[PDB]
């Protein structure tokens, strides 16, 4: 047959024309309208699309439940399953316990990741109603959150395992009998045989094979037929590498491919067995068998720990990993090292082979005949005297791709330490899984000793060569890991020989080496959140300073919260796809749309010619709407395809052929320096006498620092819907933007209509972080144009790869410093030259450099100082605002030379920082006076609560007692100036209505992006009006309610909009006063109705401007900032000197947020900002080709912090008794200032590296301090052999 | 009356907090809002006409 039949939230779906290219995510959202399930990446790395599948498993004979990525699940694989989405488990009328707890524990900020995380936790509970803490963490290996810093999610969910921010005693208990029935029809159908099915789409035919005979017959007659089991590789090939397999066969149903059989030599798994099943089977075997027999099983398990997450492992098959034959397979090295036995079949044939180097003859090839399939793999029992290790080092532990991965096996002659067999196999060192076949033969009959160690390392260094040009780079690191992994195996086998009672023959392990061989384990988290209770006397209805949950948290947990692309399509709505430059700098010689036009549903291709009025856009009017004559970066938008559906728009975009003639490209900061290519002139702040300071200085240190940029990775990408109204040029846009005003202005200028025709509406964003302050408009303008031209609504949401390529990021910085200082650590002179890479338009680049210069002091009084900045103009995507806006880059440079001062003086870093710190009343280098300077309080509190001094003693002891792991510890302060650097942007407006039922509709210029701005404004309005928050509502942000709004940026939006709201409320109260006087007790509703029937206006605007701002670079005078934020963080790390991996052991933060408007939201901002900083300085790296093409375009390669990344002990205190009388209700801004405090981790790492270097001098550590950079800096016997040589 | 356009309403539920937006051929936005809000039992502030 040919109908596809499945269930969704208990409702039967019958699809009569299933297309094999249709994903479950698209089917749920676009066909069924269930938009709780989100698109975050389309490549399995984010979990935002997580749903649960239930089925009756014929082989285990029972109902099973597992999680999947809907973005990679073909609907054609789902016949006779039952899907559950976030909508299926609960809603705001009756929240599931999972939904309730994540909301109430402040686990949801922007909300875009919340459904997927809910479904991960929900699936766990359906499988294990009483999970462990570890099981809970493990449920989320495949889920990302960019806002929360993960802490609150795990803390809320810990309640399921085994003053306060939330109260777990009010959480309703779980009743598992109340979960949805497994669809009774499906149980009835488990008693009918499966028949073969065929589904035909636009391009692809899918056969769901029911028997082995059908599969073999098919592959005999049609060897082209592409096997799909999990689709976790094929889905990537199709979506990202434009590969089309017109015939697909799915064999998942076939019993022989799903069998597990225990044999004498090992356990045989059907090739279609999911990795989840391999894991559960091997775990039971390992628990029950002798250790001597499970060495290989434990190797596989160790790799599967770090293999994707639960969603991928539920459907990814063991045979699929093998045949995919990726160079970076984590399993094939283990299978090759252990000689695992593979059975291959075709119609009428059967052969068995042992995986060895022959199995993989070439890039992504096996020795399978085209008509052959893999039936089974036998993973072997280990023998007496046979030992096994497996290793993986990546950029991040959880859900990442191996840089190097390995399986290692040794067999000893019985009763000896003499080698009978030795196998070292590697991924990530060639275009296939390889064996070190030259090195290992030579060690046969040798004893396991130092000479074998040295011989194998010399062999590996020669045998596993990498060309300077090898894909992925990091050749020194990768080579170093092969030797380092072998060292670990060498030491591990010594220990294993030990436990076999042969310690006399091979050494005992030196106890300072034992930590080298430990398998990773973190430890259960311990968290502390400290904040100040409001006064005893405060009304219970006054929520200012109380930890009120985000007003939309319940709806976010339930998937009812509406983001742009969740808005239903009009019946006549069209889809837009942007077409971008594949050259960094080139002339457009021609455009050929001939193939585009043949795609069904194609409407038109828009280019510069179609722009009605002006093609000049961007904040400084130096950008094109659409390229004209030349392209100036890879990612430069040339045009936009308009089609009926996003699929057809994508296909048509591929048929737009562009011909180019290259022009000289300027890529790097050095390129731009050499070509004098800059945005405007040098910016400079200077004070005192540099000549004099350097002459007075006992010591002078010079150096440079490079700081990599950063992708925002808002979980919701850029999105616009433009709705033309058909009259008078009127158009309404629904946009994920922090900047309604510029969106409106830019659309209006492009169309050539007045601003009064264009309305921009923002309900909420799934994150922004500065990325949607300006760069959102490159989508909005294109969609507006399409809508105008067609007279039809048009929509575009970027795919993650498009968004990462087009919209830019944080500015990379290169700095050259020279610092003068006394032997006491007192700094007397500093000169810093900053360079940033701005890319191909000015955008905010100059203002970012100004803030970096304003923060080049960090917390330190420096009497003689000079900083300069230059913004490089390059052929790269334009970089823009990212939370911190140049602050983090400025301050990291300051801390970097400060670290070298302390080292050079031989004084404790904390004493050097402390004695250079500003004091109350000092002037900054830009002559602003520091009043209400709480930094010393933050410092003293942090030093004391973190027990910094005693912890220094423990770090020193650890470092003396361990050779191959080291700890480091650092405490870092910060000062962060609050207000836009452009004075007039420090303004905000509100509009309030009171309706005659007493209910209040509030709006302001600020946009909700997960920071809890609307929540705070409601708290504010409720205090100002003296009514419960329940009577006040904010529905959205719009240009036609509050005009001329600044972007929601500069951490200032609650300050500005708070005042605006407060003033609007004061006007209403003034009007109600006479009614209050006449009816002093009679309720609010009676005053309102009395005012109304007296014809008194119940609508008011409110407005605020920050007073007394305006700095001059010419005179180094005037205040850029209204006040400053302050905080301190102390962090401890433990590095792996052999791999570059590290654990974040503990972080303690004390943050001055004034009198917090909402301590729950403010702690959440501290934690979220801190963890983005942690990413910036230690994990997140973008790579570009020499020709300026971004390689890094999804979560597979761009590694943001994961649940497993965060400090194990994570303590956050908000400073007590520090009212800030010049912001709303004595609060301070919080969004950006905490981010730089994650430098504490960077400097703790730097400390640990210094200890490692003393073990095996102002060494260079650039940002980010990734495993590559950490490992490479830990110079030893192994790095020496890999960088050039001398054996 | 024989208005050439008869009575007509489009009601668009927003799925959040009882929020609803109505496109109406009416001389009386206020009473439309009131009457909808009262029928549903939500505050006036959720209902836009
Ligand atoms: C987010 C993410 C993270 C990942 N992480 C990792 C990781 O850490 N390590 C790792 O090694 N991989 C990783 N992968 C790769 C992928 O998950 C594995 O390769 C998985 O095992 C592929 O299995 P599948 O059943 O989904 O294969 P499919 O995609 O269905 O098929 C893959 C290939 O195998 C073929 N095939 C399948 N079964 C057979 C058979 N019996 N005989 C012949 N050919 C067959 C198909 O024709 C196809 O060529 C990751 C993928 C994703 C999306
Ligand atoms: O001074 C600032 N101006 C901005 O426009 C902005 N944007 C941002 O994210 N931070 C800041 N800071
Ligand atoms: S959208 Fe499916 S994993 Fe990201
Ligand atoms: S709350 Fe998790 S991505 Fe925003």
């Amino acid at each position: 047959a040919d109908e596809l039949v499945f269930f969704v939230n208990g409702k039967k779906v019958v699809e009569k024309n299933a297309d094999p290219e249709t994903t479950l995510l698209v089917y749920l959202r676009r066909k069924l309208g269930l938009c709780g399930t989100k698109l975050g990446c389309g490549e399995g790395g984010c979990g935002a699309c997580t749903v649960m599948i239930s089925k009756y498993d014929r082989l285990q004979n029972k109902i099973v439940h597992f999680s999947v990525n809907a973005c990679l699940a073909p609907i054609c694989s789902l016949h006779h399953v039952a899907v559950t989405t976030v909508e299926g488990i609960g809603n705001t009328q009756k929240l599931h316990p999972v939904q309730e707890r994540i909301a109430r524990s402040h686990g949801s900020q922007c909300g875009f990741c919340t459904p997927g995380i809910v479904m991960s936790m929900y699936t766990l509970l359906r499988n294990q109603p009483e999970p462990t803490v570890e099981e809970i963490e493990n449920a989320f290996q495949g889920n990302l959150c960019r806002c929360t810093g993960y802490r609150p999610i795990l803390q809320g969910f810990r309640t399921f395992a085994k003053p306060s921010l939330f109260n777990p005693e009010d959480f309703k208990p779980l009743d598992p009998t109340q979960e949805p029935i497994f669809p009774p029809e499906l149980l009835r159908l488990k008693d009918t045989p499966q028949k073969k099915l065929r589904f035909e789409g636009e391009r692809v035919t899918w056969i769901q094979a029911s028997t082995m005979e059908e599969l073999l017959d098919l592959k005999a007659q049609h060897p082209d037929a592409k096997l799909v089991v999990g689709n976790t590789e094929i889905g990537i090939e199709m979506k990202f590498k434009n590969m089309l397999f017109p015939l697909i066969v799915c064999p998942a149903w076939i019993p022989e491919l799903n069998s597990v059989v225990h044999g004498p030599e090992g356990i045989s798994f059907g090739a279609s067995c999911p990795l989840s099943l391999v894991e559960s089977v091997l775990a039971e075997e390992i628990a029950k068998l002798p250790e001597q027999k499970t060495e290989v099983f434990r190797g596989v398990m160790e790799q599967l720990r770090w293999f994707a997450g639960k969603q991928v492992k539920s459907v990814a098959s063991i045979g699929g990993n093998i045949i995919t034959a990726s160079p970076i397979s984590d399993l094939n090295p283990v299978f090759m090292a252990s000689g695992a036995k593979l059975t291959l079949v075709s119609r009428g044939t059967r052969r068995t082979v042992r995986m060895d180097h022959t199995f993989f003859p070439g890039y992504r090839k096996t020795l399978l005949r085209p008509e052959e399939i893999l039936l089974s793999i036998e993973i072997p029992y280990s023998k007496e005297g046979e030992f096994f290790s497996a290793f993986k080092q990546a950029s991040r532990r959880e859900d990442d791709i191996a840089k190097v991965t390995s399986g290692m096996r040794v067999l000893f002659k019985p009763g000896t330490i003499e080698v009978q067999e030795l196998s070292l196999c590697f991924g990530g060192m060639a275009d296939r899984t390889i064996s070190a076949l030259k090195t290992t033969p030579k060690q046969l009959s040798k004893s396991w000793n130092e000479e074998l160690l040295q011989s194998v390392c010399a062999g590996l260094a020669e045998e596993l060569q990498l060309a300077p040009d090898a894909p992925g780079g990091m050749v020194e690191f990768r080579r170093t890991l092969t030797l380092s992994f072998f060292f670990k195996f060498y030491l591990t086998v010594l220990q294993k020989l030990g436990r076999a009672d042969l310690e006399d023959m091979c050494g005992k392990l030196d106890p300072t080496f034992a930590s080298a061989t430990l398998l990773f384990q973190k430890d259960p988290p311990a968290n502390v959140q400290l904040f100040q209770e409001v006064p005893k006397d405060q009304s219970e209805e006054d929520m200012v300073g109380r930890p009120l949950p985000h007003l939309a948290a319940n709806m976010q947990a339930s998937g009812e919260a509406v983001y742009c692309d969740d808005i239903p399509r009009y019946e006549n709505e069209l889809s837009l796809r942007l077409v971008t430059s594949t050259r960094a700098h080139a002339k457009i010689t021609s455009i050929d749309t001939s193939e585009a036009k043949k795609v069904p549903g194609f409407v038109c291709f828009l280019t510069a010619e179609d722009v009605p009025n002006s093609n000049a856009t961007g904040l400084f009017n130096d950008e094109t709407v659409f390229a004209k004559d030349e392209v100036t970066c890879v990612g430069h938008i040339i045009g936009a395809v308009v089609a009926d559906t996003p699929e057809h728009a994508q296909r048509a975009a591929r048929g737009v052929k562009i011909t180019y003639e290259d022009l000289p490209a300027i890529i790097t900061i050095q390129d731009a320096i050499n070509n004098n290519s800059f945005y405007g002139s040098e910016i400079k702040i200077e004070k005192g006498d540099l000549k004099k300071g350097f002459s007075e200085a006992d010591n002078v240190v010079s150096g440079e620092l490079y700081i990599g940029g950063q992708e925002h990775f808002y979980l919701e990408t850029n999105c616009t819907i433009a709705v033309p109204k058909g009259e008078a040029g009127e158009m309404e846009l629904f946009v994920s933007t922090q900047n309604t005003m510029k969106t409106q202005s830019f659309v209006a200028k492009m169309l050539g209509v007045p601003d009064n025709r264009i309305v921009v509406r923002v309900k909420r964003m799934g994150g922004g972080f500065g990325g949607k302050e300006t760069r959102s408009t490159v989508v909005s303008t294109a969609l507006a144009l399409a809508a105008h031209k067609t007279g039809r609504p048009v929509r575009c949401m970027l795919d993650r790869d498009e968004d990462m390529l087009i919209t830019g990021g944080r500015h990379p910085f290169l700095a050259k410093y020279k610092v003068g200082f006394m032997k006491t650590g007192t700094v007397v002179a500093l000169e810093v030259a900053h360079f940033s890479n701005g890319g191909n338009t000015e955008d905010l680049s100059r203002s970012i450099m100004e803030r970096a210069l304003f923060h080049m002091d960090n917390a330190y009084k420096i009497p003689n100082i000079r900083g300069t900045g230059r913004i490089c103009k390059t052929n790269l995507p334009s970089n823009t605002a990212f939370r911190g806006f140049g602050g983090p880059q400025g301050m990291l440079i300051a801390e970097y030379w400060m670290s070298e001062v302390a080292i050079t003086c031989g004084l404790p870093a904390e004493e050097v920082r402390r004695k250079n710190m500003y004091k109350e009343g000092d002037l900054t280098h830009f002559n602003q006076k520091l009043e209400g300077f709480t930094l010393p309080r933050c410092w003293d509190e942090c030093i004391a609560s973190s027990q910094y001094l005693a912890r220094k003693r423990e770090v020193e002891k650890f470092n003396r007692e361990n050779c191959w792991k080291k700890r480091g510890l650092c405490i870092i302060p910060t000062k962060f100036g609050i207000s836009f650097t452009l004075p007039f942007l420090n303004q905000g407006g509100a509009l309030v209505h009171v309706y005659t039922d007493g209910s209040v509709l509030l709006t302001h210029g600020g946009t909700e992006m997960g920071q809890g701005l609307h929540t705070k404004m409601v708290q504010v309005a409720s205090r100002a009006l003296k009514i419960p928050t329940s009577k006040i509502h904010i529905s959205e942000t719009s240009t036609n309610t509050v005009p001329n709004t600044s972007p929601t940026a500069a951490s200032a939006s609650a300050d500005l909009n708070g005042q605006g709201v407060y003033e609007a409320c004061q006007t209403i109260l003034k009007r109600l006063e006479p009614f209050k006087k006449k009816k002093p007790t009679g309720p609010w509703e009676a005053w309102v109705m009395d005012a109304y029937t007296s014809a008194v206006s119940l609508s008011a605007t409110g407005f605020y401007k920050t007073p007394n701002l305006g700095y001059s670079f010419e005179t180094n005078s005037g205040n850029p900032f209204h006040y400053f934020s302050y905080g301190v963080a102390c962090s401890e790390v433990e590095i792996d000197c052999l791999t570059g991996d590290h654990k974040n052991l503990r972080t303690d933060i004390v943050m001055d947020v004034g009198s917090s408007l909402n301590p729950a939201i403010d702690i959440g901002q501290v934690e979220g900002a801190f963890v983005q900083g942690l990413g910036l300085f230690t994990m997140e790296e973008l790579h570009y080709s020499p020709e300026g093409s971004l390689h890094t375009r999804g979560p597979s390669t761009y590694k943001i912090p994961a649940f497993g990344s965060i400090p194990i002990e994570f303590r956050v205190s908000l400073l007590r008794d520090c009212p800030n009388k010049r912001a709303i209700y004595a609060s301070k801004a919080v969004g950006e200032p905490p981010l730089f405090l994650a430098s504490s981790i960077f400097f703790a790492i730097k400390d640990a590296i210094r200890a490692a270097r003393a073990q095996h001098q102002l060494f260079q550590l650039d940002s980010p301090a990734t495993p590559e950079k950490i490992r490479n800096a830990c110079v030893d016997q192994f790095t020496t052999l890999c960088v050039t040589g001398v054996p």
